[PDB]
């Protein structure tokens, strides 16, 4: 079950990134 | 025990796409 | 890792549902 | 490795019914 | 998916429980 | 091939029953 | 040991069938 | 050592039976 | 697929034990 | 080809017996 | 060199015998 | 089918040890 | 029956090669 | 050319007897 | 009993040559 | 004993042919 | 001592027919 | 045809003392 | 019909000897 | 023409004994 | 009855010529 840790690897990505964004939003 | 890689791997490849899919949608 | 996918889609769901009373109620 | 595919079936139930429930209680 | 579930619930109880709290307090 | 079948068999099985047991602890 | 060629080449293609169902169920 | 090629015959005609039902129990 | 149900329960320990901590820290 | 039907025997056997051991190793 | 022949009959018998019993130790 | 037993130990080692990197960076 | 000790053989080896690969490209 | 006949009886029987018996070994 | 060393040698090849190419389609 | 070596002649050309049969029905 | 030689003949001939039936039986 | 029970006596042999080898090795 | 005695004995020989070399090979 | 019944006899006793050892021997 | 003798023997050499041949072409 190792896809399964890098599925969440980019999605984790993703939500940093949207915190590097909802910073510039706000 | 082969096959079980192979079916893994396009499986991995639906997951990559559904990602791929989940950004366009949010 | 799909079905994850899809239970957080209904529950997403949920809560656009759960915004549509919140209002309805104040 | 179709096993796989059964044992993920029933569990992706025991999610839908878990759902049905959760709602049930709050 | 079933764990976020359950670790969700704790969580609440904390939360009611953190609201009998805020109530001694006030 | 044939024992490759059975070998699978009570395998399932295994799972099966642990399935009714992951449930029973949840 | 042929057979057990062909025998798990049939089940390859049960397999690759299996997958293009799970897409159209999910 | 022709009897070997028949000995094998009617086996993979067990296989290929037994592949048939396999089917039909999933 | 059991190798999946032991990579879980691990993972649910860290997350009751994760919580033991974030109770401590707030 | 006697002795195949006995050679495949043992060898079910030592995988009999290897379940049984895969069983109290989980 | 006939009794060559009848030595391998009999043996074949014993093989579709054989064949007729690990049918219903299977 | 002894093989696959073996084939599905060491890739258990590779998830128990990536569970012991994925503590690490966290 | 030697011949299918040695064709299991180069199998498991390229299994072993196969495995030492799903690790460099994960 | 007599003798010949009586010579290959007793082997036949010798045989026959050595069947008899590899079937009490197997 | 020569002949059956034979008839396994090319045989042995057929297999041999299988595997060059089990691999060739994989 | 001329005629056992004739009689095997024929024999290993019944196998022969009987291989390069085996491999037009596989 | 012709008459060996005529004996074995029609002998050969017997199997020969033989030949010809087991070819016809298999 | 004798020699042919002995010549398959030791060739079993090899395979029981072979089958004691594929064990050590696993 | 001693000689036949004889061209039996080199010929099982010609078996020991394949055997010792049948091993060798392999 | 005696003589050759005579000279017959103690050949097939030459065999009889053969056949004595043959089987000291196998 | 010598002339039995010695028609054995060029036989007996028909034969052992013939076996430096079967070896030739095996």
């Amino acid at each position: 079950v190792s896809p399964v840790i890098a599925t969440l690897l980019l999605i984790l990505i993703a939500v940093a990134a949207a915190v590097l964004l909802y910073t510039w939003v706000s």
